[PDB]
């Protein structure tokens, strides 16, 4: 039910065949790992970089013996796209919205530009550009979302509107009534606002109530029930009020 892994990762069982894998160095960041009845393992979000992702994938190999792996990017930030390089190297099928891929490409370019203006050390410069994440191989139109069927078992990817980021999506598992809300679930404080649409956040979070969720999993920290959505709306609304948005 709970294991300590190398690289300060943990894996915690939350339901039959469903685990949350967490990086304790990176503010208790959450990755969902769910095994379908047909042997498919679905991974939602990612660790920030290659060593974390490879550790995760090795744990999946040893404990889940997947017939196939499908990874779904929640948004363009590193906790979302940081695993794509390693997922792909392992032959996993990586998915995101079109907008997520677009913003990841834009962000890489912005960074390459800044690296050009800044770095005098040529050895270092190559190492940072080399550290860039890649987008997913497979893409869906953000607003229509995507429904996977794994031998009749459904996994729904859905855009409730912009919140933590312009492209943030959630993943719902209707059989187990499990919602991975990721970084748009913020029960106490909103965190990083650089890419956020705080004005839209209350409405976007309200849309998550359309899911009959028994468990809601956030991008960081403990999960909970449907009340995780309620708490997020109050948090977002407080921020809208404070910031006059
Ligand atoms: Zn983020």
């Amino acid at each position: 039910d709970h294991v300590d892994l190398p690289y300060n990762l943990t894996a915690t069982k939350i339901d039959s065949d469903v685990f949350v894998v967490t990086d304790r160095d990176f503010y208790s960041s959450n990755v969902l790992v769910a095994k379908m009845l047909d042997g498919t393992v679905v991974i939602v979000s990612s660790p920030f970089e290659n060593l974390g992702t490879q550790t995760l994938m090795d744990w999946v190999a040893k404990t889940m013996k997947p017939k196939k792996v499908v990874a779904i990017n929640t948004h363009f930030h590193l906790d979302g796209t940081g695993g794509n390089e390693i997922y792909k190297k392992m032959g996993a099928e990586t998915w995101s919205s079109d907008l997520t891929k677009q913003l990841r490409l834009e962000e890489n370019k912005k960074d390459r530009i800044k690296a050009a203006e800044f770095y005098k050390n040529e050895d270092l410069k190559r190492r940072i550009l080399s550290s860039h994440p890649v987008p997913a191989d497979n893409v869906f139109d953000l607003k229509q979302g995507k429904v996977f069927s794994f031998s009749n078992e459904l996994v729904e990817v859905s855009f409730p509107g912009p919140a933590h980021s312009p492209d943030n999506v959630v993943v719902y598992f209707p059989k187990k009534k499990l919602l991975f809300g990721g970084c748009m679930i913020k029960p106490k404080e909103l965190g990083y606002l650089g890419d956020a649409n705080v004005k839209a956040w209350p409405d976007s979070a309200r849309r998550l109530k359309k899911f009959d969720a028994k468990i809601v999993i956030p991008g960081h920290g403990e999960w909970g029930g449907p009340e995780m959505v309620n708490k997020t709306i109050k948090v977002a609304e407080k921020a809208v009020g404070e910031m006059r948005l």
